[PDB]
């Protein structure tokens, strides 16, 4: 009946875009990352969502703007504990307890997946069935390796192993009972306080899954996510939007906000997202690139596999390719080629950069 | 009544384009380099032009194609003497003498200028007044430094001085009397056999001038030459051609052959030349670039300050910038960025190149 969406975190990996807005609130395709999870939780039977915000408590205004659909008015913060925020639910053990006794969800704010949230009870094992499903299944460099046999047990939990194999990792979605919040409230920073060795069956995905918290991970997660959204979002059959401005062609599926304007002959490539009020030039090429909001693009740029931040002003014949994240209010002069260079907010780029790097 | 246009030479400096056609026959703006000089000679009083062709005697067919206007049928070659071809006029001393006794012009085939060819006799000093006029006035690295006082005498003649100052250099256009061809015919290779120390008067440019024999020199000479052509060729007032295909905008003056096709929204930049039968994409940018013939360009490329050879097929969203000469029948894949890379004929480019170099 309640969920704990961990939103407090510096967002160091997605740095060029998180210098302006918290990582939960940077849009993924056309909505903020937390909004997808909040919509899934609205689909399942919960009403109140509590947020543990630490990095930037000024997300309250944006949440109130998005507060119309769901009652997510709850907001708690005293002092920076941890981006992982194990004490997050523990610091708010009183609110979860006295209102209701039902199990409470715990989710990361930078995770995208099918979001099952099944109405099936799954009362023999809470987190084992959900989160990382048992047949997740990717590189072991990031995320915790989970060793689970066919009988849904867990005995090992290593956050960042050096080389331990175990391609299965947690999806980042957890469901806990009221005993967990009362089990280990250490009152300080800790990492998820998983004491799974002690027990099995109590207390503690088939679909795409991606930890959308890094630029390349952002692009790959968008690539995996856009095809799965064709069933429900706006249902001219090549993509979600094919006629918004003039006459443009689309290759593959793409998400284009009806408020955007597209020039004559632009080629919106596979798995691309165009934000609200965005303007796209005559003969652009948006190949697996995300344009956030209010950005303007000249005639003939090819922004490919990169991210264009809010209120940008891209030049006329630029190349923004590889993994190059542009910050807020970044203006790029005509003919500038950016390849894997991250630009901090409020900068003007007039020089070419053929190697990965950072622009202050 | 006769002229000797030196056309025999390997064209090593303009190599990527001269591997297919001799340097005289590579088009400058819309016509071969020799054709401008032949037209100027036709403007002045002369009928027969003799060519000393060494590198490729296959230029005969193209000359016969251009033979309609002028009687340039003469062609002489026995064995490779020199690209400078001092023995050129000397090896054909019999034809110039017996036919006529009038002074004969001598020109380089890679020189562009105002081409005065004044009908004034200027018989007090033949080459002093013409060629390098005395007030040429450029770098001393290339060309011979000519030291001329206000009385029009030549004393020193050093082909490639190390550091001798003397910004004045010869224009490359010479006029000689019948004594020169009978003075020193050594029957072998030599360098212009200039014996100016012996004589001062009659023994033998106020305008733009450029030795168009190098890629960067080609671009700069085209830049200096197109504005001077606005008076004569085709006299919508921004450039020579402004409406040939769809609706495109032009910045500055440019030469576009009526046989070409231009897309909707292309921006033909300052001092650009488009060849016959060439096709330009929807939103290209032709900035100080020359398209030779039959080349096709996709939607949104920016070919800037570079040369695109015959029968090319440029990709859709390329960037051919800096001084990057493309050879005959070179195909470039979409999104390829070429910066100062010369491509030999009959090659396919699919990889980026951010540094000057050669593509085999
Ligand atoms: N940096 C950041 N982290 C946040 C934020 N909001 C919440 N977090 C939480 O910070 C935690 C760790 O930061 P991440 O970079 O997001 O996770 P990670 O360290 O790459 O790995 C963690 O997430 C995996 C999910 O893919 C999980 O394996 C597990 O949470 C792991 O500790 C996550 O649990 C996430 O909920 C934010 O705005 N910024
Ligand atoms: N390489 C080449 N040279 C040719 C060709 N046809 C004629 N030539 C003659 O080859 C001579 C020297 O080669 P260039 O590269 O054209 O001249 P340069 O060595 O840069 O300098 C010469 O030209 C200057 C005019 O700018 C003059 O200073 C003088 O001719 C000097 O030797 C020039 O006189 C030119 O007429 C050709 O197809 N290729
Ligand atoms: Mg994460
Ligand atoms: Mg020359």
């Amino acid at each position: 009946m309640r969920a704990v969406i961990l939103v407090g975190g510096f967002g160091t990996r997605l740095r060029p875009l998180t210098l302006t807005t918290p990582k939960p609130l940077v849009p993924f395709c056309n909505k903020p990352m937390i909004i997808h999870q909040i919509e899934a939780l609205k689909a399942v039977g919960v009403t109140e969502v509590i947020l543990a915000v630490a990095y930037r408590p000024e997300a309250m205004k944006e949440q109130m703007d998005e507060w119309s659909r769901k009652l997510g008015v709850s907001f708690v913060f005293s002092v920076e504990e941890e981006p992982l925020g194990t004490a997050g639910p523990l610091a708010l053990a009183r609110d979860i307890l006295m209102q209701d006794d039902k199990p409470f969800f715990v989710l990361n704010s930078d995770v995208t997946c099918t979001f099952p949230m099944q109405e099936l009870l799954d009362f023999h094992k809470a987190h084992g069935g959900e989160g990382t499903i048992m047949v997740v299944t990717q590189w072991e460099k990031y995320g915790v390796v989970v060793y689970s046999p066919q009988n849904y047990q867990i005995e090992r939990f290593v956050e960042k192993p050096s080389r331990f194999l175990g391609d299965r990792i947690n999806a980042g979605i957890y469901i806990f009972n009221k005993s967990i919040l009362d089990r280990i409230p250490p009152r300080r920073a800790s990492i998820e306080k998983e004491i799974f060795p002690a027990m099995a069956a109590e207390g503690q995905l088939e679909g795409f899954w991606m930890d959308v918290g890094q630029p390349k991970d952002y692009i790959l997660g968008m690539t995996k996510f856009i095809p799965s959204l064709v069933h429900g979002n706006r249902e001219h059959t090549e993509a979600v939007e094919h006629q918004r401005g003039g006459r443009f062609t689309v290759i593959g599926a793409s998400l284009i906000d009806p408020s955007a304007k597209i020039g004559d002959g632009a080629v919106i490539g596979p798995y691309a997202s165009i934000g609200a009020n965005c303007v796209i030039g005559e003969s652009c090429r948006i190949d697996n690139a995300a344009i956030l909001e209010n950005s303007k693009v000249g005639k003939g740029t090819m922004v490919s596999r990169s991210i264009v931040g809010w209120n940008n002003r891209i030049g006329s014949w630029c190349h923004i390719k590889d993994i190059s994240v542009l910050g807020d209010d970044v203006e790029v002069k005509d003919g500038v080629i950016l390849i894997g260079t991250k630009v901090l907010p409020n900068k003007d780029v007039g020089e070419h950069r053929f190697e990965p790097g950072i622009i202050m």
